[PDB]
């Protein structure tokens, strides 16, 4: 039974309207009181001219038991057995539980007037480029008798039908004396065509459905998790969309343009082929302050890359290797290991990026620029001695999860260590909030159409001692000091922290596409401020030879990096805050151990 279809609104972090679910559509809602006299006597004349007075018994099979207009309606929300009886007595029980005003408004705001017009307010706008309160009754006339045959009766294409349906209806309303002899004389003078929007046939087709584009990867998320809750969860997605709810989010509509734009005008691309996925959160909360999918993100045409999965690379180190031995073992920044040109673990052999040994090195030096060997080593060391599921438990904490084993290739993040910008955005904001994880939540609170609140959540739990968190923080501030791997894409003013990540091919693939040796599939930059964590990976839409669609290098890995520094420079706020220190630890970076637990296995060296 009936509704009436008003569009989903959505509203920023301060309340403030941003993007209505309209598409481009050629439709403007309007109420019954707003509508002139003399419009809707066009529209009775026309089609019914005893619309209120009607009642069922006034006699296909069903026809005379509603009115003309009701079946209107009904026949529409239906465009396979015995379709039209059915429109005949779903007619009959609409009369029975509504107002005839309610269907009237329903009638003026959904049937069509082609070329992709509903309603007679948007109907007016288009053709004649008029509010209602302005149309002269030729323009009426015409209005109201377009949509019994509103392909065949178009003036674009059928000057003269259009001419000859203009005429009856002026001849309808005169007949059924909703117009003087004086006004109906004076309505046949009228050139109809006068006012007629002058347009082209490109124009006629061309509906602008990707306005306000910078908000599109926004848009699709909050759909996704729209539905999540119990009160939709039962329902036709399209069909809430079209319900007047007006959902409230954590976007910030300044960040959010600025992401955009620069993953539009950016000059960090090699190519047409490289795309990019990029979600920033609140530290603090969780809550998601922009997202972008893509270049030129549109919305069901593309895939939202920064929701999707893709292999991590060395983003994954704090989680599987080095956190866990900091919140079991409770060692130092300074803790050493051993370092080789070659390791074995299971049956693989294993090597760090460069090929080389570092010596003895701290985890301090190993996690900043991102060693393979240590990294292995640290984790063996975990299941050695906290259970060989200590780094699952600990990823499952921070929403990382694997169905199987997690094996060394996992650890490096290989196999089936696949995960999103979102999810690992989440992730690393529990290192930048003394270590509670909020999974990430655009939705604060949805208003039904009439006053109903309904409420959203997140899953919230603590993730990591207050020790772990310090700890990882300070390390990771050296990613962006000399030698680390991202130094140079810092900000100056700004307490933040990074892990990046380059993602690499099997063997059998560098030779069947003959990529160079120094040739990576997947790029991150994983950073975090108190206030903003930031994720973001590149990759290809598919391989091609030579090393046309790879990250071929150093500073063709370096992409990631550039969006980042360009985005924070830009919305981190200056203060100079700084993040959290706790109790339980003491000294300082590069030198952090937990209090009460001297680690007895440090070093002094660095690397550089």
């Amino acid at each position: 039974k009936l509704q009436d279809p008003i569009p989903a609104k959505i509203y920023d972090k301060n309340g403030e309207l941003v993007k209505t679910l309209d598409n481009g559509q050629r439709h403007e809602h309007v109420n019954l009181k707003d509508v002139p006299k003399s419009m809707k006597d066009a529209v009775l004349a026309t089609e019914d001219n005893r619309f209120y007075e009607h009642g069922a018994l006034d006699y296909g099979f069903g026809s005379e038991g509603a009115s003309t207009l009701t079946q209107q309606v009904v026949k529409d929300a239906f465009l396979s057995i015995g379709r039209k009886a059915q429109e005949a007595y779903l007619s009959y029980r609409l009369e029975q539980e509504y107002s005839k005003d309610d269907i009237f408004q329903v009638y003026l705001n959904k049937i069509y007037y082609s070329d992709g017009v509903t309603g007679i307010k948007a109907a007016a706008k288009y053709y004649f480029n008029k509010d209602l309160k302005d149309l002269n009754l030729a323009e009426e006339a015409y209005l109201a008798g377009l949509p019994q045959v509103p392909n065949n009766y178009n003036i674009y294409d059928h000057p003269k039908a259009a001419e000859d349906r203009k005429n009856t209806v002026l001849y309808l309303m005169h007949y059924h004396k909703r117009i003087t002899d004086k006004q109906w004389e004076d309505a046949k003078k009228i050139d109809l065509k006068a006012n007629l929007v002058n347009r082209t046939p490109e124009e006629r087709q061309n509906i602008d459905t990707n306005q306000d584009s910078e908000y599109n990867s926004y848009v699709n998320f909050v759909k996704s998790e729209l539905m999540n809750n119990k009160a939709f969860k039962d329902e036709n997605l399209g069909n809430v969309l079209q319900s007047g709810i007006k959902i409230y989010t954590n976007m910030d509509k300044d960040v959010q343009k600025t992401l955009q734009n620069d993953v539009d005008n950016g000059s960090f691309y090699k190519n047409k082929d490289q795309q990019v996925g990029a979600t920033i959160l609140d530290s603090k909360t969780g809550g998601l302050v922009a997202i972008s999918g893509g270049r030129d993100f549109k919305d069901v045409v593309n895939r939202n890359q920064a929701t999707d999965p893709h292999p991590t690379g060395s983003s994954l180190k704090p989680f599987l290797a080095y956190g866990p031995a900091i919140e079991n073992m409770k060692w130092a920044t300074n803790h050493a290991i051993q370092d080789e040109s070659s390791y074995q673990v299971d049956g693989s052999t294993f090597r760090n990026y460069d090929t080389k040994s570092h010596g003895t090195v701290s985890i301090y030096d190993a996690l900043r620029q991102s060693f393979n060997i240590p990294a292995l080593k640290a984790w063996q060391s975990v299941k050695q001695n906290a259970g060989n599921d200590a780094p699952k438990k600990f990823a499952a904490k921070l929403g990382l999860n694997y169905e199987g084993d997690i094996g060394p290739s996992e650890v490096l993040g290989g196999s089936a260590s696949e995960f999103s910008p979102t999810q690992l955005a989440s992730a690393f904001a529990a290192i930048a909030n003394g270590g509670t994880y909020n999974n990430a939540h655009s939705i604060q609170k949805v208003v039904t159409r009439d006053g109903e609140t309904i409420e959203y959540d997140h899953t919230s739990h603590k993730a990591m001692s207050d020790y772990t968190a310090y700890m990882l923080a300070e390390m990771l501030k050296g990613t962006f000091k000399p030698y680390g791997s991202a130094y140079g894409h810092g900000v100056s003013g700004v307490n933040m922290g990074a892990k990046t990540g380059t993602g690499t091919y099997g063997a059998e693939t560098y030779s069947q596409y003959n990529l160079p040796d120094n040739a990576a599939k997947d790029v991150w930059i994983n950073g975090f401020t108190p206030q903003y964590t930031m994720s973001v990976w590149m990759g290809f839409s598919k391989v091609k030879q030579y090393g046309e669609n790879s990250f071929v290098g150093h500073s063709q890995q370096e992409y990631p990096q550039f969006l980042y520094e360009n985005v924070m420079s830009k919305i981190s706020s200056r203060d100079g805050e700084d993040f959290k220190r706790p109790s339980s630890v003491s000294g300082s970076i590069p030198s952090i151990n937990v209090s009460g637990s001297q680690d007895n296995n440090t070093t002094n060296r660095s690397t550089h």
